[PDB]
């Protein structure tokens, strides 16, 4: 009897289970490497933090390409930006650019403490009021970070109520929506193959985005002024002037789309950070409880907390570093894709092709953790909880190399004052029908969490202290 003659076949099924972990499970039997060829392209899977390193840092430009998609074409008005453009002039360009802003928030007058602690209290504030009621903080929150973004790229922020917050989120959940169904990562391409209307929603979608953006560019071309350089809108506007092989790479449009990067992952990662920290501290109340204790010794109420809190408050650096491992933003970071022929631990990779980190391997790898799918923030401190420390070389949370995140810095002290306002002034509790977020999570171009509410209270704590 005779074997079927085979044209087709993947190691699992399409949309069954979340693409980082089937991939993930597949290293048991194939190893910490391997590929996939779909017609033309072939893809990459890399599961190693020796391997992932080799390709992020020491062939990092050899690899610091973008592949092409469809969805983000779109996006990023063909391959414009930063995230999502080639390696390039226009890339290095922009995210150099984008870097030498973030230089201007390091001290002085508009320190990056003061914009964030500044809508901090605005937050605390409005939450304040739902005191007893059970919510979904992810607007609240939303806003928060938007103003916080939105002084650094134009130096201007939105009053309680503008319904342009509304719009934003609308057109954010539906860009994300339909960007990618999961993973951006994609092993049969269904938008081809099957009439559909995703790249028509994500348009009119995208459309309202960058007519915004436009409305904001056009009104700022005459408040420009060139001795004041305080956002980033200024540093970009400054940049073309000063030409005069630079001035076709600062078009508006290039302009727009780099502000359009920073603007929607300075909002939506950070959101989901926040969120996906509290749902792990709803289901860990000791955790929690250890929280309280240590920042009511350490800060106390006398004062708000501050950068330089981070020094002393070390169970919370840890917790959320270890939502940062648990669960990352991008569990397989962006793809990237080989500029050149090149090789990775010796096999040779072809110009070209699409190559992924799958983070998630690296985060849940057994022999580099202890007990990888729970969640303990100790396993980042020594074992008496007086420093902190790295358990393991196999962590990546902002990536590294030529496309490693720009935003950490800002992420990092966002999320830190975040958590450390609301613990101060706040219980966080399950609401009343007893219901717990699901921390099994969606993933997206971001890694999301499925909408929750939490039963918040003032702490009487805190209320005796005034
Ligand atoms: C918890 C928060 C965040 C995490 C964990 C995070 C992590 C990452 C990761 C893993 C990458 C991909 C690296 C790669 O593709 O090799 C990335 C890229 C990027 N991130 Fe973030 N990020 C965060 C927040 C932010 C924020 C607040 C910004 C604000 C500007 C930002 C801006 C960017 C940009 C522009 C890129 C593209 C880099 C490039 O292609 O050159 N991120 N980030
Ligand atoms: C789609 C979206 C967010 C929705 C906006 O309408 C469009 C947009 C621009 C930037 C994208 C961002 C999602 C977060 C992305 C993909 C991102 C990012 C994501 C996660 C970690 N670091 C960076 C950099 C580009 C960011």
């Amino acid at each position: 009897l005779l074997s079927l003659p085979l044209v087709g076949s993947l190691p699992f099924l399409p949309r069954h289970g979340h693409m980082h972990n089937n991939f993930f499970k597949l290293q048991k039997k194939y190893g910490p490497i391997y590929s996939v060829r779909m017609g033309t392209k072939t893809t990459v899977i890399v599961g190693h933090h020796q391997l992932a390193k080799e390709v992020l840092i020491k062939k990092g430009k050899d690899f610091s390409g973008r592949p092409q998609m469809a969805t983000l074409d779109i996006l990023s008005n063909n391959r414009k930006g930063i995230a999502f453009a080639d390696s390039g002039a226009h890339w290095q360009l922009h995210r150099r650019l984008a870097m030498a802003t973030f230089a201007l928030f390091k001290d002085g007058d508009q320190k990056l403490e003061k914009i964030i602690c500044q809508e901090i209290s605005t937050l605390c504030d409005m939450l304040a009021t739902h005191n007893g009621q059970s919510i979904d903080i992810s607007f609240p929150v939303f806003v928060a970070v938007t103003n916080v973004i939105s002084l650094i790229c134009f130096n201007t922020s939105y009053k309680n109520g503008d319904p342009e917050l509304n719009v934003i989120q609308n057109y954010n959940e539906g860009i994300i929506d339909n960007l990618s169904k999961d993973s951006l990562v994609d092993l049969v391409p269904w938008l081809k193959i099957f009439p559909n209307k995703t790249l028509e929603k994500l348009k009119s979608h995208v459309k309202i985005r960058n007519d915004l953006l436009n409305k904001i560019l056009e009104n700022y071309k005459e408040k420009f002024r060139s001795d004041s350089i305080t956002n980033m809108l200024d540093t970009l506007m400054q940049a073309k002037m000063n030409s005069d092989q630079d001035s076709e790479l600062l078009s508006d449009n290039h302009i727009l789309t780099t502000i359009g990067d920073i603007f929607g992952a300075g909002v939506e990662t950070t959101t989901s950070v926040v969120k996906w920290t509290l749902a792990f501290l709803l289901h860990n109340p000791q955790v929690k409880k250890k929280l309280y204790e240590e920042i009511d010794q350490n800060v106390g109420f006398s004062r708000t907390p501050t950068i330089s809190d981070r020094n002393r408050l070390l169970l919370l650096e840890a917790t959320i570093r270890e939502v940062l491992r648990l669960r990352p933003v991008a569990p397989m970071l962006i793809p990237h894709k080989a500029n050149v022929d090149s090789s990775i631990g010796e096999f040779a990779v072809d110009k070209g092709t699409e190559v992924i980190i799958n983070l998630w391997a690296l985060h849940h790898n057994e022999k580099e953790w202890h007990q990888p799918d729970q969640f303990m923030p100790e396993r980042f401190l020594n074992p008496a909880g007086t420093q902190l420390i790295s358990p393991s070389v196999s962590y990546l949370p902002f990536g590294a190399g030529p496309r490693s995140c720009i935003g950490e810095i800002l992420a990092r002290q966002e999320l830190f004052l975040i958590m450390a306002w609301l613990l101060q002034r706040f219980d966080l509790e399950v609401p009343d029908d007893g219901q717990l977020p699901s921390l099994e999570g969606i993933p997206k171009v971001v890694f999301l969490i499925d909408s929750f509410k939490v039963k918040i209270k003032v702490r009487q704590a805190w209320r005796e202290a005034q």
